[PDB]
């Protein structure tokens, strides 16, 4: 018995069908936590998506569970240790999400830098009347781009920015080997230096206890006036309220984000919404967690999660297991 | 001192560079100068510094017999009758490189923004109705896509430079082939025009407006595109037939149109439309910018400088470094 909480490609149902009894959700809807939990009561397997939160109380109510196959990279809403305590494999997708998310993050950098939203609303209002000196903005040429985090998305973005004439630097918990540093023209800097010397700041790190509200009032206070911040990872890696305050005083030049604190279900004090004053600020650009919203990629993400689930159900160690 | 007419506001530093050599008739106030007013200022001028709003035809030159050089603060001189300039011994100069990169940057941004439904995505978040991830808002990435470039000069190349590592298959069609070193370097393959339009997931324009390129992207070429193909125009409005573009959008064949430029601003075109069609402005599968390709302020100051230096070379009797025409 396998529960799939959200819609997947028919080809994926067909790969699963001969090994598993499928309890599926082929709608564009997200079901309530209580319905998902009802479906998983006697389930051996769960295919889990971004809206899902799995904790000890969840696992306790589902004693037959052998594997959670997550169709995602950041498992921050899944209690890994609780999974391991109850003999449950926790599985993720380590690479397939990286490229479309990195593409979006560059696009958001450029869009934020060039006042794309405002520019577009201006043409659409039928007020455009040929060239004027207006909407002057920030490009990547001769700029300094700093990466917080240098794993999959950091590296993919660094690859993609090779021809953009920018100076690249990064801060991470784990250093790149210096060979890769030379080849990508990356300089490793301290976090303070990162925030003080970067015209663009691209966040590329997971959400965990140590990264929660890491990007706070203190780090923001170090930024060059007009610096641009882009968040393609997890909302709670920044203090959205400190981001707002930084924008209102004019020090932060722009915040663009694909992700929001309000999505981070594992948090007891999770905000119920994005602050209306952040939505209203002109120096912003937002997308609704579409980092990997390419259909062709979704198929492969679904397939990878499916493969992991079938491996676990066959007694094997899943290739992308997150626990041991 | 030779008299120099500047049609638009310029940075103070540029006044200081020019005032020692020329009498300046400036427009630092940016007040709307009518053709008739510009002619009045230029009637006994030895030089004009021209910008994107300027249009110079044979009748204009005729009325300005002292002119020796028109210094253009721009790349695309489609609005300046070069041949008429040459025949009257007036240098015409432009700015070959300073506009390239920021325009290339904008256009990749527009490609990604168009591909990923940025406008609608942002509206949804800003609406207050975001509830977290959903299996919707699906888009088109660059990885595994075929990107076709029409034109392969300064901007075409800056764009190709910027797409290295993006996992895309790169192809192009131009009036002149790229050298093989550069095709090898950038992974670019040369193909016919029609082939480019039939096999590209992204089509990125990178060509000037002239009599051969006018309305080149017409109903005929658009009828070849893969359904869902995305078209990006950072060049001139009129290399495209916006009406044929709109119909291709409404039909559902063309997946999207993004533009930094519009037919309505191509002033030398007697028959240009008076506006961008409201139905195109209202179409969901679009993304627009108001001719801000070069709008990075570090860059505008240098654009003005370049045009100013060229004027000065011309006035000193030199052949100006960035002359477009060639004089006997
Ligand atoms: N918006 C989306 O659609 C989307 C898609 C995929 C991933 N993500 C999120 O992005 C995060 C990162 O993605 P990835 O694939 O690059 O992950 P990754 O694990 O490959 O890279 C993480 C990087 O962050 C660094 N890091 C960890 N703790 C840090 C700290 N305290 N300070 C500074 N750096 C630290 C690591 O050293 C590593 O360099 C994921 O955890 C996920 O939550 C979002
Ligand atoms: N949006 C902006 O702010 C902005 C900024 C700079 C330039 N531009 C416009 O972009 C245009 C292109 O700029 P560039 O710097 O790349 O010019 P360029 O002269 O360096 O390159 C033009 C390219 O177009 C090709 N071409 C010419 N006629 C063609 C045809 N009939 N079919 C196919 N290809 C043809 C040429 O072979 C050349 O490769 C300029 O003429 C200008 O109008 C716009």
């Amino acid at each position: 018995k396998l529960v799939i909480t959200h819609r997947v490609h028919e080809e994926i149902l067909q790969l699963l069908a001969p090994h598993c009894e499928l309890i599926t959700n082929q709608t564009d809807s997200t079901l309530t936590r209580e319905e998902i939990l009802r479906r998983c009561r006697d389930a051996q397997a769960m295919m889990a998506f971004m809206p899902d939160r799995v904790d000890a109380d969840f696992l306790q109510a589902c004693p037959e569970l052998r594997v959670i196959g997550c169709a995602l990279k950041g498992f921050d809403n899944f209690d890994v240790d609780a999974c391991t305590a109850r003999g449950v494999w926790l599985t993720f997708v380590p690479d397939l999400l990286t490229v479309p998310t990195a593409e979006l993050a560059i696009g958001l950098a450029v869009g934020l830098g060039r006042h794309l939203r405002a520019a577009d609303a201006f043409v659409r209002s039928g007020k455009f009347r040929g060239w004027q000196p207006r909407f002057y903005g920030t490009g990547l040429d001769n700029a300094t781009v700093g990466f917080l985090g240098m794993g999959a998305i950091g590296l993919a973005m660094a690859d993609r920015l090779q021809g953009w004439g920018a100076t690249l630097q990064y801060h991470a918990a784990k250093a790149l080997d210096t060979q890769t540093e030379q080849r990508l023209g990356l300089r490793q800097v301290a976090c303070s230096e990162l925030f003080a010397s970067s015209d663009f700041i691209l966040l590329a790190l997971p959400l965990n206890a140590d990264t929660l509200h890491l990007v706070n009032a203190e780090l923001l206070a170090l930024v060059r006036p007009g610096a641009l911040l882009v968040n393609p990872c997890r909302g709670s890696v920044v203090d959205e309220a400190a981001v707002l305050a930084a924008l209102e005083r004019g020090q932060l030049g722009g915040y663009a984000a694909d992700v929001f604190e309000m999505e981070d279900w594992a948090r007891a004090d999770r905000p119920q919404q994005i602050d209306p004053a952040l939505l209203a600020h002109p120096n912003t650009l937002f997308t609704p967690h579409i980092g990997s919203a390419v259909r062709a990629v979704a198929l492969e993400i679904e397939r990878c999660a499916a493969q992991n689930i079938l491996q676990a159900l066959a007694g094997e160690r899943p290739i992308n297991a997150v626990n041991r």
